[PDB]
Formats: structure tokens, C-alpha cells, sequence
């Protein structure tokens, strides 16, 4: 028999008008164990194959709030991977697996398994459709807005099929005036809508809730300060330097999931940004810079 | 059924004396799954147990070398974790399980496995003794002065009982001087005795064969450039800044796990070295910064 | 029927065999207030407008708010036609209506939600219907839809001489085209029951004034106009298409 | 069978637990552990140690009273374990209490909310709603802790962690119900129930003889002051030994209180005290012991007994 | 049951840092049966089906070098055929099947076959990923600097499902002024970076050992001659021709499919060269120009 | 599929149970010419562009104008997506 891995996914975050998978794309929680937000643990599992199959699924919405909030956390699983998000709220009945219930109150869902050996997504393959065993979709529609609802877990049984060198699990990212990020050899722990930078300043949106290790190269004139903040504390100890134009900091963050109207980790008082690049790693406490 | 999981574990340095895990001392070469020399792939799946129970074990030294250089290469499995080196010739074959051939010629050894659980090295242990399933040495002692010679490669079935959270993949390493290396909350990755600080300079030997992504944070005085040694090559990104006392670099680099008479990184021209902090990850060709 | 009018598109008749409505609430015993699930055999009635016609209408259930509803509508035999290239007299097409109103609150909160089943069967199939609708606004007059289906009607829209708004109540995501008959240009924003996916390309030209919006509402309540055109000087006639698409059918800069 | 089942859950108010003894015999056990002190950003063990929790009877956190007994043996089991918070607050405050089992006892804690939830054995529900974890036993028989070792892994059974989250600050919340039959194998003459605890200047607690009262998290030093956070919650006897220059001042802070007769002295390099506080556990930022005033402390060495309220000095 | 298949893969090239595919990219050996590298022989029979099923796959590396040059040669098959080159030497005996020897000594490996069917190559795929089998990768790593040393073999039972008409024997690939080689409707028998043009000269590597017929259509101002290079050599007829701005030539080259660095086909002496065209279509000692 | 196309809007998976192409004539005995019917197991490749390959594809029934023809396509098993996205 095999082995169960209950694994966190989301902080729910409840909403008032209508919102998909929180302030994200409907491109986050694809079903491929190389995929750090669905697979939190197994990711470094999924680095060493190329072959996996599913063998049982359940999603374990539990709640945290106190019974005064009401919302509606609905969990959606998709057979493919690259049909849109949905649009409306009652766009939501009409999926095949489906659980939806108030924000206060437990719930659960089974996904029946396939028999099928799928590839492990370390690509840019243009069909992701073919490769993944679908999507899964988190809607809130109430009211309760920056209120931390509740927490869905994920149980597993993976079995993997033949192996690989390690798929390096360190992404590389970089940003441009006006452009976005776009990573570099995996994994996918930013998202594209993640950052935004200007003349002047610098920021990150961190929503995957785990203890991270930056490296912020940027290319700047004057120096600046790095503040950690909203989602994430600092472990502190971050130290930075400057020299010639880079700009140079190491950070090492805890960050937890939940959204802010706030950057997680911001970079402003400089001038003339042009390129951000970034290299994340998922460290623990002890990799730290004693002062 | 398991899976069986090649590893390499070293490059094999003929010398002409004696040499016992070709300059590296005896603590290299502990089995556990937490060992990033003997594990370079499983120790990822290995960061989120606790136990562990190795099931088929098996060396393969293979040659690399014309057959012209007389040496000798032999592979030794204590039971102990904590037994000293084998100081001469004749504690060689005395082992429990032992093969020794020429250095042009391939090997193979199989041991003998337990059914016991035993727990990973989560931080500190003091009775390795207790922990670890046994050493592994590996002892040249004829004619092949510092060539490379073979490799040698690692087989294993591990299978692991109940999980745990991710633990570290990144090292914490600070040098005083006079000091020597102290990790902090990582993996090995480095050992102490691979590290040389002076007044003015700094270098690191990594034999262990991967491509890392480093933070160099050292409280200076003045700037100084950074080179890549012999052992390993730069991708040419090594971005680095100067600021207040500290000076701060990342350097993404691949060794090839070679000893070699020059440091591996070495960081010199400057003045009044004290500190030096590190942060090692195990990145791809990826993570370098662009100018 | 978000799921089912597509394929409502391919038949003609229907029945609806079971009909529950199934209110949850989703808040404690600490707020008042009241909900009143109503269904009319009629479809063209008007609603209350008191408190005295929510208890006593047919077929009723008005609990309190943070406390469970169940309804549950008979059905019948019949076989009625699916509402295509619209009638005006739509009392025989329509089973009837559902009405939900709410008082005395607890007001602007996220009490409960309303759930509805059923088992619709359909008879003989068309090619299908022409799911974009066609709507005609006036000075004076209102909207008047053609070719289907009902996503806009005629109490959502108003123009003025230089103004024009929708209050889009269906919670998808759409896809305009404008069509204004103006003298100047103008600017059109996106109010509070939507969000752009934010490049709205539109154009001027002739005495047309052509746009095409990609917006995402919700369907909540909010006192702005969802898409607003203002700024302009005689709006005589606005001609619309809207077709429920999604997030990768925007215009690019 | 219409493909969609309606469920309803009506969720009372306050749900409690009452729990009475009865006892019979000359064996299950239930006891209190902490109060479960809710906190609005992140904590582990309420603000207790990293390594408080931990499956031995020769702990004094987890067992007050079988300490005493586990002195006069060697081997032990552990046949029965559950943990059952029990709440004492109604569906009105938010919040989120985890119970966690470790296979190690010298991991650390998160220090994450990632790290919660998939543990291996965990329980995690909301702070007004009642838990109940039960832990799987073995057959191996280990060391009773006795003439403290160093790698505490192969010894203890494991660790508890108790994290709570998101709270619903500082507030009587809930609390920790734990339940064992151990069994006693092979027996000693006795265990010495006596701490010796020594700090240098930048070092740590170092324990000789055992127990495990105070933890090296504990205690602080100084060029000139000293401090300990005693959270076990009993009754104790110290003894300071000081190495000074100068005299000073003992006070007793916010997690005791004295039996208020502490009656010390000075003499050589030396400075002794005697102290009878009585701890409650419960977190607060001062120290629960602290020696202020002197100059040049280099060494503080402890004795801590655990004596009731007859054994103070008398003026 | 079967027939056996006994084919040329490669002649291995040696080198001394690191290389993969003796210098070609991670294009060359994709598993389907439409590919020439692999299939010098099959893909005239796989040009007549749809499907194809693999029953039985070996190499058999065997040496032509004297012993007395030290090296090593690994081969390596990825389930992929799209993960990237094995950047270090840690990661070549961490795939599913491998084998890694000297240069003087013969090798042998055998790969497990699925049961399914998949496509074969015509014209166009993106995901190359779900229609190859696998990659095949042929590492060489320490000195042996560029001998030939040996070659590859390859055995199949290939079975093939639903029939055809015949695709393509013939290759069409142009060149632009700083473009690369871009086929239109063919095998390969050429691939991109292995041809150069420059304002006034012209050439091609030839690196998969057959015997071939060109068509050079290079459109130029002036004339120019044509020489076949150290990898193959002429059968003594290359008849060609000028006329209007177009240059046609004729060739018949045999090659033996070894580095060389000198163009294998080189077109030279001319000015102004803008387009070149070619077809393939791998002759015979037959088909030469009588003068 | 003029019609089917929008109730494949509301799924994913689909099969193809039974497949068969009945070309019906519409004219005498007078007009000569030639008609086939061709499936293929790619759905990528291009089309003769020759009379060699019109009658040996796989599964093709290749009739005269005048006179009826039918052909059968053997199904699967498998799900595949409706192309959407
Ligand atoms: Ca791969
Ligand atoms: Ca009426
Ligand atoms: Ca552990
Ligand atoms: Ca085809």
C-alpha cells in the first residue's frame, strides 16, 4: 500500500463580489506534482521522475473562523487543464466535481483516479492539457473580505515511474520597465502576476506560505532599503549590500499564504530600476546572516 | 519491486602514499539518506521523513583512465559511523565488506541490509553512531598521483516511514578568524576543514559535485574581485555589489567534484577580512543573473 | 440556468420535473431579519411592494434569516416551449417565477444563499438558437431585445442626451459591442457590479460610435451604472451584442 | 441519486466537556498539560521552550505526578495516548489550535503555517470546537531519562507542539487533556529529583543530574543581572550560587510569586540565596526569577527541588 | 518472432571538457522511427505508416581505438524527449537507464518497451514530448580529445500499425542572410546550426554517415567552385553550372560522419550569396554525372 | 457537426462509436469521373497531390461519380478532449 501525504494548498481568503483561485490566474493549482502549490512536500519527490499517477484524491477544506462570517468556499476539479476560469457565480453547478458550502463549516471531495502514466511537468510544453490531470478551482462569494476563512488540505498516493536527474528547484526570474516576470529552469513557487516595479521602487507578492531565501540582484543607481512586510516576517537578519550599479540583498522571509494590499517583500528610496532578477530556494530558519 | 536510484558519490583521485577519502575526513561519507555526497538526488525525497530503511546497497567504482597508470582503489563499508580511518595496508581487506582492485579495471560490491528503521539526521547528532547505517571509504595507496582515475557509483532501494516537513536545503556556514567552518541548520554541502580565511583573502574547496548558487556576505573593509578556481567554472553572471562594511555576492557556479590544488571560489584583493557568510543551494544553469 | 441554456439552444420543448428551493444560511443567531422564498404560476406579474403579499401568495416558505429554508414547486405534464426568437406574450412559455424577498434586516451582508434543482427533459432539437443578444434603446423609449437570450432587460438601461448606462445583473463574464449614434465622441468606464480585463479598444469615425468591452460582473447591487458611456452630445440610438466570453477573448493594445 | 445531497449542520453555541474521576485497585490517566493561550500572529508551545514537550515519564511537564514514580525504574511503554483539547469559549472567537506528534524529540517548530497542517500526525480544527488526536504506540522498551544523555532521540518517544494561530489574543481559550498506560520495566534504587544547572557568560543552561525542569531556553546572564522564565508550574526550591563581586537584589516576576520569606546572604566571591516561588506557567515578558544589582557574574549554579509551602526559611 | 535491426547510430567523437551529442544538440536523437540519426535504415519502412510500436531496444557501444587513450563514454535514455543536456557529471548516471565505461572497452544496455502506440514524425509536432519514445543522449567527459574512438549500435522490433503513402525521402532547407537552416517537408539528414553562410561563401556539416545527392541552388552574382571536406569525399563528378543570378550544382558525396572542423560540403569563391536551397536524398555509388 | 458543436460546448471527453460515409449519387450513367472516400489516423497530414496516393491510405473506398459507395471506420475506446482553448 501506499503512503498519504495531507498537504496544505490555500489560506481562503473570502470575498465579497466574486473571485476565482484568490488573486491568482487560472493557471496556479494544475494537477502535476511539479507544482508547489498544490504539492507543497512532494514537489522535491517530483524533481528525481519523469512518470507519475494518482491514485486517490480528496480535498479537506477545514475552517478557521468563528460562525459570524458568512461566505461560500466552493471546490472545483476540471478534466482539463486549459479551459478558462469560471465567470459567473452560478457558473458552478454546472462542473462534474463540485463541493460548495458555507465558509464556516467542513467539507470534502473525492477525485477518482485514472490508470494512466503522465509526464512530469519540467517544460514549457505548449498543451499542458495532455499532461496534467486537471485543474482545481476555489471560489468565494459572500462578503467577509480580509478575513482569513479557512485552509484546504489535499491528500495523496503518488507513485512515480522512471527516474531523472533532479529538476532544479531554485526559480529565476526577471523583470523589466514595463514588463513582467518571466521565470527561467523552474519551478513556478511566482506566478506572473506577482510584481511590479518602477522608476524608483520594487515589490513581491508571496502566496504560496512557505520560508524562503531571496538573492535580489537589481540594477539601480543609488542604493535602497528592503522592507518585509504584510504576508511575511522577516527571520531577521537581512543583509544587502552596494558596489557598482547591481544591488545586491539576501532575505530570508516566512511567508503565509493569505493575501495583502501590501507587497511581501518591497524595494523602494532608489532610482532608475531596470532589472530585477531573483532566484527563490524554500530554505528554513537556520539559513540566515549573523550580523 | 522498488526503484533503484544510481548516484554518483565521487571522482576518484589517485595519490601515491595513502589517502583515505582522498583528503576529506571520516565523516563524509555517513548512510544516511541526509548526505548530500552519497545522496545527491534522494536527499530531497529524504528532507520530509523521518525514518528510513535501505533495502539494496551497491557500489560500481568505474574507471575513467588509460590503462597505463599502475594504483590501486578500494571500497570499504564499516558497520560503525565512527571508526577512525584505516591508517594502513593490511586494515584495508580486514573489513566486513571489502574490494580492492587496480585503478584501470572496474568493481563492484554488494552489502548486506538490515530491516531496522533509523531515524535522519535532523540538525545535531553526537552518537552517529546510533543513527547512521555505516560508513563508506574509499582508499588509494600506489602510483597514480593526482589524476582522475574512475568514480564511483551508489545503488539503493530506500524506502521511508512517517513524514515531516521540509527541513533545509540551504547551508548556514560562518568563518571567524582563526576559526574554522560551523554550519548552521543545512546539509554537508561543505565540511569543517574546506574553508581557508586570512587578513586579506578567502577560498572554498567544494568536492561534491553539483552546480550551487552561493551568497558570499563578508564584512570587509575594502572591495575584491571573485574568482572561480580549477575544480569548478563560473556562468558568466557572478554579480556582485559593495555598500557599508559588508560585501555581498552570488555567484551561481557547477564543480565537477575534483580535488584540485587551488580553491575552488576564492575571494581575495581586499582588506581586513572577519566574517564570512554563506548560503549554498544546489541551483541549475538557470538561476544566473543577467546583466 | 447558466450551464443548461446552451444546451437548451439545441431543442425546443422542455418540462421540469422536480423543482426545490433550498436556502442555506451562512450566518449565527445574532442578526434579524427575514427571507421569503415565492413562486408564481404566473411570469409576468409584478412583485410586492408590501408586506402583505409575501406570506400568502401560492406557494410560499418565509423563514427567518439565519434559520433553513425548503420549498418545493409541483410540476405538471405539459410541454412548453424554450424561449426562442422572443414572443411577447411569454406567460404561456414560462413555468412561472421566483421572486425572493427579503425585509427588516441586517442589511448590506452576506446572509445566505438560494440553491435550485432540477430535472428539465427536452423534446425534438433545433440546430440551435443564436445565443447573442440584440437590444435597441431610444430617447424616451427603453430596451427592447431581439434574437435572444435574456441577458439584458428592459428595466437595466437608460440613455440621455449625452449620457448612456447598463446595470448588468447576470454575473459572467461578457464580451460588447457599442454601437452609439452620436455627433461627438466619448469615453466609456466600467462601474461597480464589473471590472475591465483592461483593454477596451473602441473608435470613432461617422456618426456611429463603435466600442467592444470585455468586462467581468458579479451580479451584486451597486448605484453606479456597470458600463457607463458619458461625455458625449446626442445619443440617439445604442445597439448592442453581448456573448458571454472569456478572459482570453480581449482586444490588445 | 439527483447528483447534488443537501446536508444540513446546525451549529449549536458553546459545545463543553465535563470530565469527573472516580477512580476505582491499589491504568489510564488523564491530565491537564497548559491552557491553551490563543495569539494573534504565530506560536508554538505558548511561548514555552522548543523541546518542552516530550514523550518520557521522567518530564515534569507531562507528568507531575508519575516523575515520582518513574525515579524507581528503568524501561518504559506507552500503551494508550490521546490528546483532547477541550474548549471553554462559544462560536464567538476565531482562531485555530493544532496538536502535533513528533517521531523526533529534538526537531524544531514551525515557524511556518506550511508546516501545520501535514505533519504526520495532526490534528488541526478551530479554537471553539473540540479536537481529539490519538497517537500510535510500538513495543520497544527505552530508557527512563536518568543521568542525562545527549542525543535524546533514541530515548524519548517523541515531542507535542501545539500550535496556535490567528487568534483571539491573550485569552483563556482552551486546554490540553493527555492520557496514558505506561508500564515500568527492570527497577533503580532511585532517581535524584535535584537539578544542577550551570551558565557561563554567552553560554546556555547546561543540566547535570537531572530532571528536566528548566530547559537551556530558559535563563539569561549578564555582566551584572540574571534571570529564569520557570514555566512547569509548581512550587519550588532554589538555591543561587553566585559568582560576584558585589551584592544584590532576588525579585520574584509575573509567572510566580514568593512565600515571602526569602532569606539570602553574602559573604566571599559567592553570593547565596534560597528561594520558595510558586509558578504558574502561564507566559509573561519579565523574568520569573531575577538578580539585578551585582557586578561581574561569571557562574550561577541551581538547585530546584519542587516543595510545598512549609519548606521556606522563616525570619 | 520479430526481425532484428542492427543500425549506425553515431561514430563517438571524443572530447575533454563535456559534451553531449559530440557537439549537435538535444534534437538529434528523438525515438521516433522518422528519424535518420537513429534509423538510417527503418525510416524508409516507417515512411509508409502512422503508428509505430517498439518491442526490443539495445546499444552496444563498440570501441575502434587502441587501448591506450583514456576517456569515457556514457549512454543515456531519457523516458522525455525534451528535458535539457546533462550539464554535469553527477547527473549522467542518474537517468532511468544508463551505462557509462572507458573508451577502450564495449558496452551493452538494454531499454524496457511500453505497449503503446504513438505517432510518427510528419512535418510538424510542438510536443515532441507525447509522440518519441525517449531521448537518447551519448556523454563523453575526460581526455580523449577529438579521436574517433568508437561507435554506437542500435537493435529494434519495430511493428507498425495502419498504413500510408509515402512522406518524404527528400530534405528542402533554406538559408537566408543571418537566418539559420529551416527545412520544409523532409527527414533530417541535415539539422539548424550546421551550416554557415557569409556574403561570399557557403558551407555544410554532415554529421549521420550516408552516401547523399545534393541540389545546390544558391542564388548569386558570381561563380564559384565546390569542395568536399576531411568528413566525406567526392565520387569524382560534381558536375554543376551557372546561367542567370541562380548557381546549380549537383553532388554526390559519401560521409563518414565524424567531427571534423572543416565543412563537410563547402561552396565558396563567390559573392554576394543570398539564398541557398537544398535536397537531399541519400544515393548510392550509382547516381554520379558521367562526364 | 453543425449542430452537435453546441452540445460539445457543454463537455469535455468524447468517443466515436459508430462512423460510417454513404456518398448517394445524383446522376445517370453518362458522366464519367471518379470519387474517394479517405480516413486518416493523423488528423496533421496534407492531401495527394498525386493518383498514387488516393487508393492505398489505409481505409479508402474509391468509386466511380455514378455509382454509390460506403465506408466504414473501425472505432476505439479512448477519451480524448473536445478541442476548446
Ligand atoms: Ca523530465
Ligand atoms: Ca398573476
Ligand atoms: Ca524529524
Ligand atoms: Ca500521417
Amino acid at each position: 500500500r501506499g503512503i498519504l501525504h495531507t498537504q496544505l494548498v490555500m489560506s481562503v481568503v473570502g470575498s465579497v463580489q466574486m473571485r476565482t483561485n484568490n488573486g491568482k490566474s487560472n493557471q496556479r493549482f494544475r494537477l502535476n506534482p511539479s507544482n508547489p502549490a498544490l504539492f507543497p512536500t512532494l514537489a522535491y519527490e517530483a524533481a528525481n521522475y519523469d512518470m507519475y499517477r494518482l491514485k486517490k484524491l480528496t480535498l479537506r477544506y477545514v475552517p478557521l473562523v468563528t460562525v459570524q462570517n458568512s461566505g461560500r468556499v466552493a471546490m472545483i476539479w476540471d478534466p482539463d487543464s486549459q479551459d478558462s476560469a469560471p465567470q459567473s457565480r452560478q457558473e458552478i453547478s454546472a462542473y462534474s466535481r463540485s463541493v460548495s458550502t458555507a465558509v464556516y463549516e467542513k467539507c470534502s471531495l473525492t477525485i477518482p483516479a485514472d490508470n494512466q502514466w503522465r509526464f512530469v511537468a519540467d517544460n514549457t510544453t505548449v498543451d499542458r492539457k495532455l499532461v496534467d490531470f486537471g485543474q482545481l478551482l476555489f471560489v468565494t462569494h459572500s462578503g467577509s473580505d480580509g478575513i482569513e476563512t479557512g485552509d484546504i488540505f489535499l491528500d495523496c498516493e503518488v507513485e512515480f515511474k522512471g527516474p531523472q536527474p533532479t529538476a532544479s528547484i531554485v526559480q529565476k526570474t526577471v523583470i523589466d520597465l514595463g514588463g513582467t516576470l518571466t521565470s527561467f529552469e523552474g519551478p513556478s513557487y511566482l506566478m506572473p502576476p506577482d510584481a511590479f516595479i518602477t522608476s524608483s521602487s520594487f515589490g513581491l507578492f508571496v502566496d504560496v506560505a512557505g520560508t524562503y531565501l531571496l538573492t535580489l540582484v537589481v540594477t539601480c543607481s543609488t542604493t535602497g532599503s528592503v522592507t518585509v512586510g504584510g504576508n511575511s516576517t522577516l527571520v531577521g537578519d537581512g543583509r544587502a549590500a552596494y558596489g557598482s550599479s547591481n544591488y545586491i540583498a539576501s532575505i530570508v522571509f516566512t511567508s503565509s499564504g493569505v493575501l495583502s494590499t501590501t507587497p511581501s517583500v518591497q524595494f523602494s528610496g532608489s532610482s532608475g530600476v531596470s532589472r530585477v532578477q531573483m532566484n527563490i530556494c524554500r530554505c528554513k530558519q537556520g539559513n540566515t546572516f549573523i550580523l
